[PDB]
């Protein structure tokens, strides 16, 4: 299934901490699509907009409601 709010968070920040390790995001190692158009999404606005934490978190939950209903309709 998806991610909870605090296990994406925690791949944001792990992604943040690893990225630098690959050619670039795409061969980062995803385990499903849904994880690589999360957590890239959340990073990139993590990184364009100085987001705290909470901040974060806020984000990473809206994304994870529109990413359950996409899946739940096919």
């Amino acid at each position: 299934g998806l991610p909870n709010v605090s296990e994406l968070v925690d791949m944001v920040y792990e992604y943040c901490r690893k990225r630098g390790l690959y050619p670039d995001a795409e061969s980062y190692p995803w385990k499903s699509n849904a994880h690589y158009w999360l957590v890239t999404n959340l990073y990139q606005n993590m990184r364009a907009n100085a987001l705290t934490d909470a901040e974060l978190r806020r984000k990473a939950a809206d994304e994870l409601v529109h990413m359950t209903a996409r899946i739940n309709r096919g």
